[PDB]
């Protein structure tokens, strides 16, 4: 429950770490944002810089929080310092969970409803175990998370299948392939799954009369029809360092943002994304003013997929994804010390239009299974711009994105 005290829900997992209420909530939002700020470095790195990418950086969090409460050690240990769980005040490593479900109790229980912000968690075990029972309630008082009996053991590519179509209908039909083809197998013991879904209707609309269709050029040599909107109105804005601008686009009702970053012409993206951080964000953002101005901005659907191993490896998870250090003995009865995460998928879709816009995302961490390579196909495209939804009295990047092709 939101409503509740620190030392009311008995939230005590197995292991612990070392290392008015409101201001935790606070403090994990900005853990939150630095690990969105270097998880996108990372995953920049690994794309081209003429990619499109999306996703939802709190979506991932969260569903490592959730890993999070059956792991031990150096399991648990790195959890916190790569998910910045290490930098909020609090000598427990197990508080963290109850600030995260008071922050997520804030942003999708909120009576405001100008945009619909909403999120379902779950943890799909296989059916023949039996998983600890603290583990369980905790997993579904903290997070939300039920758990599903799915058969891994035999009926497999099935229960991938039942995931996909659970994130599918929990994101009104954006998420579908979470889960990829061939990565839940015989020994996959529990898959942990986040999901969350925007759809906002723009403060002021672009009327649908002034788009026009103009063409884009990519660094390759092609062209493609681009739909661009135009507008004119007051907007929160500012030319900042080097010739950037910062435009931030309000959704019906203020607290949720859609905030743009384009640099000046010449320059590339590269330079501002690589010193992107969480403290360089909220300059920009208390920089800005209100001013008359023509926008343009294109009428566009991106989706963007892929596996978090090497990204998320390469940042410290070095041992809940190994077969033989990985610690994580909360989850099953016994203490099942087999439990390794095999691989886990994020997948993200934004929608921007004239109305508004619409962005889902989900991420599915799976014990147990195989860890696949790699599923790469996508083109690269010219002058991108970052788009990041934030909401703005809960200091939270939802999603974050590079937009590199309208079309
Ligand atoms: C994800 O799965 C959800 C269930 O867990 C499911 O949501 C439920 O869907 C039904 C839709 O049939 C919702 O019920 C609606 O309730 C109102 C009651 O006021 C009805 O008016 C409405 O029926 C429509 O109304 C007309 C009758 O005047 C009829 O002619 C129309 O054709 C139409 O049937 C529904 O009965 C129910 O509230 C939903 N929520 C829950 C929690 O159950 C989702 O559809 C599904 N989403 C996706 C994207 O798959
Ligand atoms: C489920 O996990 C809990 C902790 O995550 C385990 O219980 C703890 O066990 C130690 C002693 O063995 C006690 O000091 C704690 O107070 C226990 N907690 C509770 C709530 O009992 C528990 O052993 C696990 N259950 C199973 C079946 O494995
Ligand atoms: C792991 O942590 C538990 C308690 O936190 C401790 O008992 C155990 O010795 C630690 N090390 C290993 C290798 O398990």
């Amino acid at each position: 429950i939101c409503t509740a005290k620190p030392r009311d829900i008995p939230m005590n997992p197995m292991c612990i770490y070392r290392s008015a209420t409101n201001r935790r909530v606070w403090e994990l939002s900005k853990a939150n944002s630095r690990f969105a700020t270097t998880f996108y470095q990372h995953l920049a790195d690994s794309k081209n810089d003429n990619d499109n990418i999306f996703l939802s950086p709190l979506s991932i969090s969260t569903a490592f929080a959730m890993t999070k409460l059956g792991a031990c050690n150096d399991t648990l240990q790195q959890l916190m310092e790569v998910f910045k769980f290490d930098t909020i005040s609090e000598k427990t490593s197990d508080q963290i969970h109850f600030f995260f479900a008071k922050l997520n109790c804030r942003l999708y229980r909120k009576a405001n409803k100008s945009s619909k912000l909403v999120s379902a968690n779950r943890l799909f075990g296989d059916k023949s175990l039996t998983f600890n029972e603290t583990y369980q309630d905790i997993s579904e008082l903290v997070y939300g998370a039920k758990l599903q009996p799915l058969d891994f053991k035999e009926n497999a590519e099935q229960s991938r299948a039942a995931i996909n179509k659970w994130v599918s209908n929990k994101t009104e039909g954006r998420i579908t392939d979470v889960i990829p083809s061939e990565a839940i197998n015989e020994l996959t013991v529990l898959v942990l799954v986040n999901t969350i879904y925007f759809k906002g209707l723009w403060k002021s609309k672009f009327s649908p009369e002034n788009t026009r269709k103009e063409l884009f050029y990519k660094a390759d040599g092609e062209s493609c029809s681009a739909s661009m909107m135009y507008q004119e109105g007051k907007f929160r804005y500012r030319r900042v360092a080097e010739g950037t601008q910062v435009l931030e686009l309000p959704f019906k009702g203020d607290d949720i943002t859609m905030v743009l970053i384009l640099p000046k012409p010449e320059k590339s993206l590269a330079k501002v994304e690589k010193e992107l951080t969480p403290e360089v964000l909220q300059e920009w953002l208390d920089e800005l003013e209100e001013m008359m101005l023509v926008v343009h901005m294109p009428r566009f659907r991106i989706e963007d997929g892929f596996s978090l191993k090497e990204q998320l490896q390469d940042m410290g998870l070095v041992d809940l994804f190994s077969p033989e250090k990985s610690k994580l003995p909360g989850i099953v009865a016994e203490g099942r010390d087999d439990l390794y995460v095999s691989d886990a998928f994020h997948k993200a879709f934004l929608e921007v239009n004239e109305e508004g816009s619409e962005a889902a995302a989900s991420t599915a961490v799976v014990i147990a299974g195989r860890s696949l390579n790699p599923n790469r196909v996508t083109f690269k495209a010219n002058r991108p711009f970052l788009v990041f939804i934030r909401e703005v009295p809960l200091n939270t990047i939802i999603f974050m994105g590079r937009v590199a092709n309208p079309c």
